[PDB]
């Protein structure tokens, strides 16, 4: 039955903060990497892929370069958090985590960016 | 590598009829069922989660009640078929095809339904 879980389905951030999203998938043992496949992305833009036990970035989105990472740490607590940092409005959307360690399966996550006078983002 | 791959892209189908859409898994020899898992979704809406062999339709939006069906003697020549009967105009739209063995992949299909008046003004209106 293989599950991915996420805390938190809908995120509120502020504009130009950092923030860090989380998708949980089980693990008792010492983790089997290179068996663990790690996907980031919001609406059809990858952000993160993470197969063979190595972040892969050749598939990252333009939008996402040098501020999309994952905690490669919490993946031994069974924890695929990813951290975007500098919110922009662009970054609003729905999100996706797609995890295969076993079975496989994914949850998607809101993400809202509250703004000051943003008439940049307008043009 | 692992890549899903699907023969079109695009499908145009008339209202009323049955479609069947497909997703190709590399299978080299025998398949193994307990590695296969296959989730069928439009928009953000399950139609078909397929694991431990078996058709699992406990999370399948309501839309797609009786009408989505995973064609299971395909899956032995790595093709992942969904089908849809009596198709709606509310089945047009963007569908993915997540599938892991082994590695993991997907893919995107646009389904358009071609549909005459009475049809269309009836979804119209409502
Ligand atoms: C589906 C899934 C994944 C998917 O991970 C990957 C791995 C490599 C990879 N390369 C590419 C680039 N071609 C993509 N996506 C590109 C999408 C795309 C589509 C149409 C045209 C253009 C691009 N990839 C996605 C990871 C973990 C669990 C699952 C999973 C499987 C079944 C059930 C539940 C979950």
């Amino acid at each position: 039955a293989f599950t991915v879980t996420v805390p938190k389905d809908l995120y509120v951030v502020e504009y130009g903060s950092n923030m860090t999203i989380e998708c949980k998938f089980p693990v008792e043992k010492q983790l089997d990497l290179a068996a663990l496949i790690v996907y980031w992305e919001m609406e059809d833009k990858n952000i993160i892929q993470f197969v063979h036990g190595e972040e892969d970035l050749k598939v990252q989105h333009s939008s996402y370069r040098q501020r999309a990472r994952l905690l490669k740490d919490q993946l031994s607590l069974g924890n695929a958090a990813l951290q975007i940092t500098d919110v922009k409005l662009q970054d609003a959307g729905v999100y996706r985590c797609m995890i295969s360690y076993g079975g496989a399966d994914y949850k998607r996550i809101t993400v809202k960016v509250n703004a000051p006078y943003a008439a940049a983002l307008e043009h």
